[PDB]
């Protein structure tokens, strides 16, 4: 097939042409793309903590090379475009565009199929790096979380966080207890670890946070000794000191943010760039009228109160030294 035919068949926008040309030049992977089917597929999806409802649907809608040629063309090359950067954190996180939902369940679940097809490759990388199996699997389970998030946010099955799963699939991100850590470099090339907080796994309890921090240096110095990070960096709505107006002393965020050293400037009060982030992570915001969002928790009430008052939330950036 040709990239223009794929683009038109799948209903992809004109801007995606450059990507599709790049995928055309890259070509199919050396190891043919294989999707698990049936109970094999159900076992893998369950291992990745995909909810039963979605997993059933994913298995049912799995595409076919003959009946879904445009989709298959893209699945092979997207897989290839990811595995070509296995272990490479300097490459940008390009998972490809979401597919228009007029293509049905196979289109909605496209990047789940990408993920499934790429599991063997990343698991081989984990093995080569000596990563324990439990850590490898624990890391890959965010697929289930992101699938669940799609359904909560939009109302039907899907997974549209494919840019983020390129981290898991390149073996450059590891879940080490409550927190995740990514191989990263600053603008000056200095190695660090990106610190991330997946939604699943309960509250950000101080003892769980501390355990994760203690795991970071030993893990990376053992399996990626060439990296040599000494510091973890975080960028998050969580680091916004404005939260102190609203959250009390029992807040995990408040207690733990106190250990962080913020490195960005106090943002302009009129800068609204951070509003969408906090709305995503607190409400999985999808354009609802604000006073029709839940108000059960102190943070839910905080986000809305602050915004109603004409004020703005900001992503802040900081670091903590690795123990
Ligand atoms: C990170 C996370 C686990 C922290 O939860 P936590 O440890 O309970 O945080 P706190 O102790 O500071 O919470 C204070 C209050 O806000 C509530 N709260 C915390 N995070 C919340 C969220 N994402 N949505 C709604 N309410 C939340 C708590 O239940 C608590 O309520 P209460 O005071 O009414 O009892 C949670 O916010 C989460 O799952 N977020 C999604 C993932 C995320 O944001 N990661 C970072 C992306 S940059
Ligand atoms: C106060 C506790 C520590 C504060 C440091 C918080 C750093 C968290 C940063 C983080 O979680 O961001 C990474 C996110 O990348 C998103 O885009 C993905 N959707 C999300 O999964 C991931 O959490």
């Amino acid at each position: 097939m040709d990239p223009e035919t794929v683009r038109i068949a799948l209903g992809l926008e004109e801007r995606t042409a450059a990507w599709l040309t790049e995928l055309d030049e890259l070509g199919p992977p050396a190891e043919p793309v294989r999707l698990p089917r049936g109970e094999e597929a159900r076992d893998l999806l369950r291992r990745l903590e995909v909810p039963e409802l979605d997993a059933e649907e994913i298995v049912a809608a799995a595409p076919d090379p003959d009946r879904d040629p445009a989709l298959w063309w893209l699945l092979e090359r997207t897989h290839h475009a990811i595995v070509r950067h296995m272990g490479d954190h300097r490459a940008k996180p390009r998972g490809g565009p979401p597919l228009p939902y007029e293509g049905g369940a196979a289109a909605r679940y496209f990047h789940v199929y990408v993920f499934l097809a790429t599991v063997p490759a990343v698991r081989r990388f984990h093995a080569e790096r000596g990563i324990p199996d439990e850590v490898g699997w624990e890391t890959l389970t965010q697929l289930g979380e992101l699938v669940a998030i799609h359904r909560r946010k939009y109302g039907q099955g899907g997974m549209n966080m494919q840019w983020w799963t390129t981290y898991h699939l390149r073996g450059i991100l590891y879940r080490l207890g409550r927190l995740q850590f990514s191989l990263a470099t600053g603008k000056d090339g200095t190695p660090h670890l990106g610190l991330h907080v997946p939604e699943w796994g309960g509250p950000l309890l101080p003892k769980a946070y501390d355990e994760s921090l203690h795991r970071a240096r030993p893990f990376f110095d053992r399996h990626f000794p060439e990296h040599g990070a000494r510091v973890a960096w975080g960028s998050s709505w969580m680091l916004d000191p404005q939260l102190e107006e609203y959250l009390t002393e029992d807040s995990n965020i408040i207690q733990l943010a106190r250990f962080w050293t913020l490195t960005d400037s106090a943002p302009e009060p009129g800068n609204a760039d951070g509003d969408s982030s906090i709305l995503e992570f607190v409400f999985r915001y999808n354009g609802q009228p604000l006073d029709e969002l839940p108000q059960r928790s102190s943070l839910e009430r905080a986000v809305i109160a602050h915004l109603k008052a004409g004020r703005h939330w900001h992503m802040r950036t900081g670091f903590v030294k690795l123990p």
